[PDB]
């Protein structure tokens, strides 16, 4: 992996991040969001970095043996690139050499190696700060001229290129051998403390900016033979040279700092990382607005079972209800038939009652406390049903009340504007369904007068005076033969029967009927349906929405992937 085979791989990069970034504009576009000209504007910033080539600063002073350097690393002898440096000139100056692989640039400002006042000339400025790599070659020696304080300075401090520099300490040759690996290596660490140093203070640098230094120990013209014999002997020269420690650092800063240059140089930094914000905001937004809307999706069928259990209890209440009024009335029915006419009053007084207003009080109260038992175990089964949707419904609210109102901005068009969707409009749909449960729930009293029923003055007689003991007396049962009087019984019987059976014929009748049974003793359960079902209806316009946009955050997420 060489200089110019990585550039033209960081470039191909840089362009497709832009490329990934144009596809993310497309996606915003389609949840209604600005864009303005982002598309066209992208579109032309890879257009300019097409034409874009790899560019060198070369700064230091030419005795420190620079220009050994830069050829010593491109691999060719100045001249077989049809290139020659100028020593000075009061301005910038650009070298593009030939007969190498891809093209280059090579920048540098002559005159400073009051030739100062090219460091504040936004031109010579541009196109340093524009440049990938930044060699500034110094001796090894007395490394870093003592005049250069502030051209360090303006480039670590002013232009700000530290991340791209490389310091190259250059003539290690004559301080050490070049043969000793292990003395070397112990020259190489101290003369990159002593420059380290230097910099630091010429440039203000904080102590984590000096562990970014790029320092590097070289010896571009070992022995002083020159490069023409040196590449002869390319193997025997690298191992002496040190230049493969120059060429990877270079590599790796060409790798991190090349695409950094292209985007800023074409506006671009700006632009990528607004729509990089607005889609990681973007999908951070709807992940809430998942959960809300997959609850709230969760709950409407959680709400339907709750009925369905609810209706299944009541019934098998009903039941229970029907089956111990049926034995009441069987258990009656079978104490009546043997009974013998004195035993008559007693069955009146003990099983039925027996007052001035009639018959039929002491039953009325059992049938009806039978009744209300079930009419409080029904009302309780829906009050559990009402208490889960409205606990549900409550945690609803409560999501959507910790988003804050503004929480679905970022999701575009439909969450902005007169028709708006925000988490105030979906809250509100939520308690209005909550507090028309709040009123449908209910234990009621309803009166329901009870008249007793009078005796037939010829069944009176055998009954006796209210609230009085009473024996049947001789001339009441001597008025009748026995035929006469078996028969008399049968017409009474007949007429305590009929008023046994009257008060559960009526109230068989509505628990034969789920429709009734429901309506009398249970109707909240379906009033609660009614609104159950018209919350879901209200709620399909947020699942258009949040379908749209999670096939779109599909896309995002994809287009996202390269630039983590």
């Amino acid at each position: 992996m060489e200089q110019f085979k990585q550039f033209s791989i960081e470039k191909q990069a840089a362009i497709n991040s832009l490329l990934q970034l144009r596809g993310m504009l497309e996606m915003l576009g389609e949840m209604g969001i600005n864009i303005s000209d982002d598309l066209q504007k992208v579109t032309s910033a890879i257009n300019a970095i097409e034409s874009d080539v790899l560019r060198i600063a070369l700064l230091g002073a030419f005795s420190d043996g620079k220009t050994s350097v830069i050829a010593a690393w491109l691999g060719k002898v100045m001249d077989d690139m049809n290139i020659s440096m100028d020593e000075s000139s009061d301005r910038l100056s650009i070298y593009k050499p030939e007969g190498l692989p891809d093209q280059c640039e090579i920048v540098d400002t002559p005159g400073l190696f009051d030739g100062r006042l090219v460091m504040y000339e936004d031109l010579t400025r541009r196109y340093i700060s524009e440049a990938h790599l930044i060699f500034y070659v110094v001796d090894a020696t007395n490394p870093l001229k003592e005049s250069h304080s502030d051209i360090v300075k303006w480039v670590l401090r002013d232009l700000n290129k530290l991340s791209s520099t490389i310091f190259v300490i250059n003539k290690m040759d004559e301080v050490t051998s070049l043969t000793d690996q292990a003395l070397f290596d112990e020259q190489a660490a101290i003369k990159k403390a002593n420059l380290k140093g230097k910099l630091q203070r010429a440039a203000d640098l904080t102590a984590q900016e000096c562990e970014q230094l790029n320092i590097v120990c070289v010896a571009s013209n070992p022995n002083g033979r020159g490069l023409t014999y040196w590449f002869t002997k390319p193997e025997h020269y690298e191992s002496r040279s040190r230049i493969n420690d120059l060429k990877n650092a270079a590599t790796e800063i060409l790798k991190t700092n090349v695409p950094e240059v292209l985007l800023v140089k074409t506006g671009m930094d700006v632009v990528k990382d607004i729509v990089i914000q607005r889609v990681t905001l973007a999908s951070r937004h709807l992940d809430e607005l998942n959960t809300f809307v997959e609850k709230n999706d969760e709950d409407m069928h959680r709400f339907s079972n709750d009925i369905k259990q609810s209706r299944i209890e009541v019934k098998r209440l009903a039941g229970e209800l029907f089956e111990e009024l049926n034995l009441m009335e069987k258990q009656l029915m079978s104490q009546l038939r043997p009974l013998d006419l004195d035993d008559i009053r007693p069955f009146m007084d003990d099983e039925l009652g027996y007052t001035e207003d009639g018959v039929g009080f002491k039953l009325h109260l059992r049938i009806k406390q039978s009744v209300d038992r079930f009419f409080e175990q029904s009302t309780a089964v829906s009050q559990r049903l009402s208490d889960d949707i409205t606990r549900q419904l409550s945690s609803s609210e409560s999501f959507l009340s910790g988003l804050g109102e503004g929480a679905f901005r970022s999701l575009g068009g439909a969450f902005k504007g007169v028709s708006k969707i925000s988490p105030a409009t979906l809250k509100t749909t939520i308690l209005a369904a909550r507090d028309t449960i709040g009123k449908l729930t209910g234990y009621v009293y309803k009166f329901k007068p009870w008249e007793a029923t009078k005796l037939a003055g010829s069944i009176a007689k055998w009954a006796g005076p209210v609230g009085a003991a009473f024996t049947i007396g001789s001339d009441l049962w001597d008025a009748y033969k026995a035929h006469e009087r078996e028969q008399e019984l049968k017409e009474v019987k007949a007429s305590l029967a009929k008023i046994i059976k009257e008060p559960f014929e009526d109230i068989y009748d509505v628990l034969s009927s789920d429709e009734k049974m429901f309506a009398f003793f249970a109707p909240q359960i379906q009033q609660m349906e009614q609104v159950v079902t018209e919350l879901a209806e209200k709620s399909q316009a947020i699942r258009d929405n949040r379908q749209k946009l999670s096939l779109i955050q599909t896309q995002l997420a994809q287009l996202m992937v390269p630039a983590t």
